[PDB]
């Protein structure tokens, strides 16, 4: 009867999720029932469709994580959809602008905070009756910030009441800002633009998360200040084991 | 036009495989772009039923690397329509005694040789015209041997002429033998068990292959000689490879 | 080759209709054959897919119901593809103004009336070659007032030609309007409110309808001259029949 | 970390299931949250499919009821399977003798006990590492009772050690007597025959169960002193409801 | 509420069905609705699985059609379960004994004539509460006759009650004497088998039907007295038709 | 390593391609082994959505043609999600103005020529590490053109530098237009407006298609030098081949 993330955040320590491209819900449990917080589905840069993500949300709570979606796009109904099949954070991709950004948490609240239609199948299930006066704690919102446009507009963005904060698409921004698609990457520019958009972020009371792609760089992210921390895609974690496997048994 | 695992074989050498668990096509094509001359999809120990085996087995044929099936059960009826969706290699589960061994050769190969239905779906798309001339060869096929019963008839289970040989469940084995199912076990006795069938197979001109939980052990059943090594599951790789992640994240 | 809907309209009768929010094609069937007019799909609030909708349309026109949707949004494409796979009762929710009416009215006909693009698989094959020339009259569509803004541009919202009227959404409009989001309420802004609706739409000559929790309420609204009742969801009527059952099986 | 059927025969009462014939997680989840001790998903009479039960199974999970699944046939790797993606009871149909008891009951137990392969996905995610030590108390199973031969043997039935008891299917039952398959019967020869079962069963220090089509019946069952009563099917009760508000909607 | 097919023999006619090797619900309502009396999906040489199937056979029905299904196996609890999903004519590969054909027969009638299990989900929904003594009557079952074997034991198998005769597999039949599985062969040794085939089912008073690769065969088989004949396979014929839209679309 | 319709164009050549409404990964296979460079699913005019379409694209690459996906709306974040699934040619339809066709052309390409989101699951294991350096070659983009408007505007949506240019939805233009939606038209006023398209698409050195419904009328289309074909649909082959199957059967 909590957000598992809200609660670290109102205990005082980040929040550390695990994220999936991989659509299926045997793995989701089993990373679920690992020491994350929450395990983010992601439905942009994977084949994840809704018929797919919702058995995956139902075994992400079993395993005891909060079920978390990076949508496919800043979208009130999709997002409303998965709110009512029991994703109980959002993070959406390409927030560039106060607007879409105020679009963005327009979904998240009911009236007369937002404007999220009710129905909530799977979080009246879970919350019970008093589920209407709780609905907002009970969600996470996170936009995204990927371009050097959503950085140009970092602290209108950070000023949106209805989200708790930002969460850095790192590849896409240092794609935008002319440099290669890196996770963890070094390049001073697009460093910088990272520490700076994590700085906006408290200086606004606000939380801020960043993608990681290993579990080095998501300590020092951590150590950093960052609240919420990803580390790492599911495939990607996979396909490194398997390749190790492969020299590790082919070896003289 | 070739089976890869055949011609590993014809070449003299080993082929290793990989071993999935989890449904779905997109890490079936990742890991079978690696190094892996065959990929085995899990049908007895997963949520993997038919509907969700046949795009992967499209996947893996894709990538790269033979798809494989390790059945449910050794049934003639499932096992061939496996085939006709473009399976080419056969590993069916607790293959206790010689009868059930022909069983599993009877679904292997047309008239004269077996009773396989003709209806060859994804084979002939494959192979084309000359498909039923070299039908046999590619499909390669293992009977599993998982119980004391297979050890009491290891000898009669290898002189079955319609199947390549013989694939340790070492799990279920060592189980059997009143031991913990531990993978890559160093039990002596079930150690002992396993050398004995890998002796008694060559010793009959056939092929042994064996169920790995590490690239190292693997590494040293292809030493021993064992002709088709399978490391590691998907599921386990990717468990093991999160929680590294979140120690490494979480660490001072 | 009759909207069952539409009929029982020209016949000088109000229509009754189920609601589903639970996916599959044999509970589907099954209240199709009951004495509803129609069954609504719903997709809004539901884990209901377009991959699930699509064979349950088939079914509530096998079972002798007009198979309609709630649309997750009043989205253009989205309502065509549910037309084209024989959709032919459309619900857009969250209506507000006469502009995003207009964009539903859009959707329902082919040029010149509206831009309804062309492809009509699973019509075309209920209606025949005739089915061009009485596309129109073979959709029923209806756009839902659920909100304060609708309320305020209902005279605007039913002078849109290419829509048969608007459809009550009592839960959302009761939150809108500060109150609780109860089915079938007796609070007296919502019920006056709800009476404006239907007077309007009456003075219109349009159709109007309302969502009903139960069956003793959509007595009460086909009293009141609504055109269009639902009652009530499958999920709804099916949890209060399963708490009864326990209820009089753990009696003393 | 304890089978909820289980527990409730050991602390002295029976328990109360329910019966799902329509494939979904959400009416799944809804009815495991009631007062629902298990939840049995019906896999013979249903459209229900592997593919289909697997997500089921982690729903009624989450919603706090012991996943059960009737089975469409008494086979031992079909049972595997399933007890490896999360079935914690398992109910055969059409076990007539001993020997198809006994095959049952090989499929519920490690060796030495039974021969039930190692692979257990989800039990060992659910139990923890202990799971081997107790993994036969984790499952519940039923074998049953539905045929003349059936009350013929069920002495012998009742004798095998592997299995808790019986379940009595009362429609088939009556009509393999030459009655009408009419559930909750009050035909004498058919109550005589499953008063009869129980008897033996209670004789035996077995388990005894019944499908029930009411809650009524349910009640008189559960004092009658069956162990296990389900009550009612998901398509009858809401077929039934669905009924019951046209009647009334359509009232003068 | 009758069986089309059934229907066409009571009315001194043979009965034409289409085949489908293809998934899903479009194509089959499509070809349903064309002058087939029946459609037959196929389930053994298809990636056709129960969960595909059902749909399938709600779509056929609407169509105009009755369903049918040639199944993996001759499997009771298989067939019992396709029969309460609403396929009224069971075709059952490779029935090669009496005993076979009498565990066909055991499946396809309730008790005292067979051993099928109760529970017509679909059934009682398309023919109402007089079922039960009409439900022979309202399933077709025939045993295919592929081999030698099947060959040899003709006679037997057409002496067993429960079922209404034969169906040719010409490829295996061709293939299991020898020959290139060729559908409408003209091979002697072949065609003789067929005629005997139709000669000694005609003799006991059954109905014979045989797989047709073209329609011009089809026509010739009925004239020669074939009872069933379908014509042709759906991927055959579109594969067919996409090379002469291209041959025609490449010529100069 | 190379998308196979720029290498038609590179070559001298214009492209032939399939068109698929018929989901399924049996029939996407083998229609793309045939001579087409490429098939094009249709997601606008079929019951095909996301969970349908992930597999055919890998199907269709398996077989030897280009994927292509005709999309159900022009919606940037939908293409991206298809573009990363594997599909590598999008043609949008109505395309009605420059400002559209702009949209269209954002979703193709990566900073700075587009604004596509990184995260390219499918291409980089096709095109490995070179992957984005060369990515905007490896996706074909073509706007669809049916509508009075879209013709009105014809030069200055062929004036947008990230798409190749146009194809011709000749049914919903001759709807448009006041004419029957006949494929394959010889309707004056709408035959004239298809060379006009093309006329303006060669003078502005774009490429140009046009949707067929036969062999006959595409082999005319590429004599006129339409530089990319589609015929025809696989249910409308599928369709006409059965009619003639069944006919043929049926005549004396
Ligand atoms: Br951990
Ligand atoms: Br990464
Ligand atoms: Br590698
Ligand atoms: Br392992
Ligand atoms: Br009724
Ligand atoms: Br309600
Ligand atoms: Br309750
Ligand atoms: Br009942
Ligand atoms: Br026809
Ligand atoms: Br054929
Ligand atoms: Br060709
Ligand atoms: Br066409
Ligand atoms: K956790
Ligand atoms: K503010
Ligand atoms: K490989
Ligand atoms: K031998
Ligand atoms: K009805
Ligand atoms: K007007
Ligand atoms: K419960
Ligand atoms: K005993
Ligand atoms: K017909
Ligand atoms: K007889
Ligand atoms: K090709
Ligand atoms: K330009
Ligand atoms: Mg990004
Ligand atoms: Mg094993
Ligand atoms: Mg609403
Ligand atoms: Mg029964
Ligand atoms: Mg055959
Ligand atoms: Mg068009
Ligand atoms: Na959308
Ligand atoms: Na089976």
């Amino acid at each position: 009867h909590h957000n598992k993330v809200r609660t670290c955040w109102n205990e005082g320590r980040p929040a550390l999720a695990g994220w999936l491209q991989l659509p299926g819900t045997l793995h989701a449990e089993a990373l679920a029932r690992l020491d994350y917080d929450a395990v983010v589905i992601d439905m942009q840069h994977s084949p994840i469709d809704f018929g797919q993500v919702a058995p995956m949300l139902i075994a992400i709570e079993l395993g005891g994580a909060e079920p978390f979606v990076r949508t496919q796009v800043n979208d009130p109904s999709d997002i409303m959809k998965l709110l009512d099949a029991g994703a109980y954070g959002i993070i959406a991709p390409m927030v560039n602008t106060r607007a879409e950004a105020q679009t963005l948490a327009s979904a998240l609240h009911y009236s007369p905070r937002g404007l999220r239609s009710f129905g909530p199948r799977r979080p009246s299930l879970r919350y019970g009756s008093g589920y209407l006066a709780q609905a907002s704690e009970t969600v996470v919102g996170l936009a995204m910030i990927e371009t050097r446009e959503a950085l140009a507009n970092i602290d209108e963005i950070l000023s949106v009441d209805g989200i708790d904060g930002v969460f850095i698409g790192p590849t896409d921004l240092a794609l935008d800002l002319g440099h290669a698609p890196l996770v963890d990457t070094e390049e001073a520019e697009v460093v910088s633009a990272i520490a700076h958009v994590r700085e906006r972020a408290h200086a606004a009371g606000k939380r801020v998360g960043i993608f990681c792609g290993s579990g080095g760089f998501a300590r020092v992210k951590l150590a950093e200040g960052f609240d919420f921390v990803t580390a790492a895609p599911d495939l990607a974690m996979l396909s490194a084991a398997a390749r190790q496997v492969i020299a590790d048994a082919r070896a003289l």
